[PDB]
C-alpha cells in the first residue's frame, strides 16, 4: 500500500507525489455534467514545507501547479482513461528513461516543455477540447491527460503528460518522423539503437506500411480531420511519429530472453494501444504500426503538404 | 465515497480538509522503530492556493500546519486508536458543537492559544515519555492531534482529544472538581457543578476504586512534577433508568468510552465518566485534588 515516491531525482518524486495528490483531491470533487468557462484558466496550487519530516524520498520543500484539472479530467475520461489507473501508472514506481520520461509501465509519456508551451495549450485548449467531444475522442492527435508545474530548488519545471504513441508492451523495431517538407538522419543518430529516421530515409529504404484498406481509411479520415484543425489554429511544424514491429523478430527476441534467464504475436488491445493496427494481411513480413500526430506547440499549406505525404505511406 | 468538507464555518471545512490530508500522508510514512529528538520538533505545512477550482466548501486560499505529526502518530496508537478511524471520524461529517466534538462524538476539538501550543512542545517529550511507562493507561488528556489553521489570514490553534463522556450514553449531570456554579449557568440544560455543589449534593459508587486512584496519584505526581495546576477531573453521571436491534441500558463499549465504569452492585443504576482535564503549591495542588477525589469513590 504504502508510496514512497523514491526516484532518480527529486523532481521525479514530486511529480509522483502531486500526481497522486490532485488525482485524490479530485476523487473528492464531483463530476460535473458539463465544464464551465472558468475551468480553462482554473488551477491547484500547494506548496509544501515539510520540516524534520517525511524527507526520506521528497525534498523538506516544493510546489505543485495544476493548470485546469476540470478540463484535463474531462479529456483523461473522454480517452477512455480512468483516473486511479492513470495516478497508479505514474506513482507505483518512478517514471523512467530520462526530459522525456515514460511511465513504468509505459502506458503515459510526460514530456517537459517550455512556459511558452504553457501558454499556448491554454490558447488551443477550448477548441482542443470541443474538437475531442465531437470526434469522440477518435483522433491521431496527442492526447493531453494532465499538464503541471513543479517547484524544486526554486526551479520552476514545466511538465504535459500524454498517451505513448507505441504499444506499451509490443517492441518497437524502426520508428521515422516524419514531415514531408522540402530532412534525414544525422550519422550520430543513426549512431543510437532506434535511431529516429525521417522523410528522406522513409522514402529512400522504398518503405511503405501495408496496413488493409478499412484501416487505410480509417486513418487517413483521422488524419484529414487532425491536420484541419491544427491549420485553423494556426499551428505548424507536428510530425507523425511512425513505429514499425516486426512480429517474428520479437518473437525470436522473447526466446533468447527466455533462454539467457532460464541460464499472442502481434496482438494487442486496440483499447490500450491505441494507434496501433496490424499489417496487411497479404503482407510481407508480419508488423504492427503505431501511427499518431505529435509536435503540436513547439498553416493551411502545411496541413495539405503533410497531409499527401502520410497518405502515400500506406497500401 | 466522495468527501465534501461541508461544515458550518469554512475554519471547519479546512480542519477537514488538513486532517484528511496529513492522516493520508502519514499512511506513506513508515513507522519508526523509535521516535527521534528531531521528531518533537517537526511538522508539516501546506499551503493551498486553487483558481477558480474546488472551492465550493473550501476556501480558494488557506494554510494547514501539524505540529510533530510522528509523535502524534505514536500517541494515537498507544492510545488504542486507528489512524482510518480517528481520520474517519474528523472528516466523515462536519465537527457538532470553541468546542467542538467530531459528529461521532468520539473526540473533542479544542482551539487553543499560541502560548497553549508552546506549552504543549515544552512537555510533549516527558508526557510521552510517560504515556510510554504507564502503557497509555493513564487519566491525563489524551493528545491526538495539534494544528494551525490559517484562513483569511487569520492562525487558529486547535488540539485533539478524547471525549471523557462517552459517545452514546447521555449525560445527566457533571461535575467540575479541582467554587460553585452561578445563577445563569445553573439555568441551564445541562450545567456544570463544582466541588461545593458536589458535596451539598451527597454524590459514585464503584467496584475499581483502588485502581481508579492508583493511576488519579501516579497521573497527578507527574502533573506536580511538571509544575502544571489548576487542572480539573471531569466527571459525568449518565442515569440509566432516566434514559430507559438496538443497544440496551447501560451498554457500552470500554475499548471506545475509554473512562466509563458502571455502579456497583449494590448501588442506589448509573454509568459513570471520569478524566483529568485542561492542563496547559502544585505539589499541594496535586495532593489536596487527589485527596478530594478519593472521597467520591467508595
Ligand atoms: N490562464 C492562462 N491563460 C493563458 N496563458 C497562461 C495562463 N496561465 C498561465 N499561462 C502561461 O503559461 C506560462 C506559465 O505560467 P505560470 O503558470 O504563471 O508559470 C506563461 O507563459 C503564462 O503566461
Ligand atoms: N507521445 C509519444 N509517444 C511516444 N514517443 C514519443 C511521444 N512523443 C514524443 N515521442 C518520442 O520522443 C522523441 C522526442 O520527441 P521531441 O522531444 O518532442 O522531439 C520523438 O522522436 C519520439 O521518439
Ligand atoms: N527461429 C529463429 N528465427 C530467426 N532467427 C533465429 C532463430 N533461432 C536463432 N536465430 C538467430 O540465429 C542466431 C543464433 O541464435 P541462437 O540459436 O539463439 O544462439 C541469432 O542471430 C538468432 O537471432
Ligand atoms: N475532553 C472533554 N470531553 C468532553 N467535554 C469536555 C472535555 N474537555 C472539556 N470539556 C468541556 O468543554 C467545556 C469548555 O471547556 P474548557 O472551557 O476548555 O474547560 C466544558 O463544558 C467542559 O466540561
Amino acid at each position: 500500500k504504502v508510496k514512497l515516491f523514491r526516484a532518480s531525482e527529486p523532481i521525479l518524486s514530486v511529480l509522483m507525489w502531486g500526481v497522486n495528490h490532485t488525482i485524490n483531491e479530485l476523487s473528492n470533487v464531483p463530476v460535473p455534467v458539463m465544464l464551465m468557462p472558468d475551468d480553462f484558466k482554473a488551477y491547484s496550487k500547494i506548496k509544501v514545507d515539510n520540516h524534520l519530516f517525511n524527507k526520506e524520498n521528497l525534498p523538506s520543500r516544493f510546489k505543485f501547479k495544476e493548470y485546469c484539472p476540470m478540463v484535463f479530467r474531462n479529456l483523461r475520461e473522454r480517452f477512455g482513461i480512468d483516473d486511479q489507473d492513470y495516478q497508479n501508472s505514474v506513482t507505483r514506481s518512478a517514471p523512467i528513461n530520462s526530459r522525456f520520461l515514460t511511465t513504468y509501465d509505459r502506458r503515459f509519456v510526460i514530456k517537459t516543455v517550455s512556459s511558452e508551451d504553457v501558454a499556448e495549450m491554454h490558447n488551443i485548449l477550448k477548441k482542443y477540447h470541443q474538437f475531442i467531444v465531437e470526434c469522440h475522442g477518435n483522433t491521431l492527435l496527442p492526447q493531453f491527460l494532465g499538464m503541471y508545474r513543479l517547484t524544486v530548488d526554486g526551479v520552476e519545471t514545466y511538465m504535459v503528460v500524454t498517451r505513448n504513441v507505441f504499444s506499451h508492451r509490443l517492441t518497437v523495431h524502426r520508428k521515422y518522423d516524419l514531415k514531408g517538407s522540402t530532412r534525414e538522419a544525422s550519422d550520430k543518430e543513426k549512431a543510437k539503437d532506434l535511431p529516429t529516421f525521417k522523410d528522406n530515409d522513409f522514402l529512400n529504404e522504398g518503405q511503405k506500411l501495408h496496413v488493409g484498406e478499412e484501416s487505410k481509411k480509417n486513418f487517413l479520415e483521422k488524419l484529414k480531420r487532425d491536420v484541419e484543425f491544427l491549420a485553423q489554429l494556426k499551428i505548424m511544424d507536428y510530425s507523425l511519429l511512425v513505429g514499425i514491429h516486426d512480429v517474428d523478430r520479437a518473437e525470436q527476441e522473447e526466446m533468447e530472453v527466455e533462454e539467457r534467464a532460464e541460464d499472442g504475436p502481434g496482438e494487442f488491445d486496440p483499447s490500450v494501444d491505441v494507434y496501433a493496427m496490424k499489417s496487411h494481411e497479404s503482407s510481407p513480413k508480419k508488423e504492427v504500426y503505431f501511427m499518431a500526430i505529435i509536435d503540436i506547440l513547439t498553416p493551411e499549406q502545411y496541413s495539405k503538404r503533410f497531409n499527401e505525404f502520410m497518405s502515400n505511406i500506406l497500401t
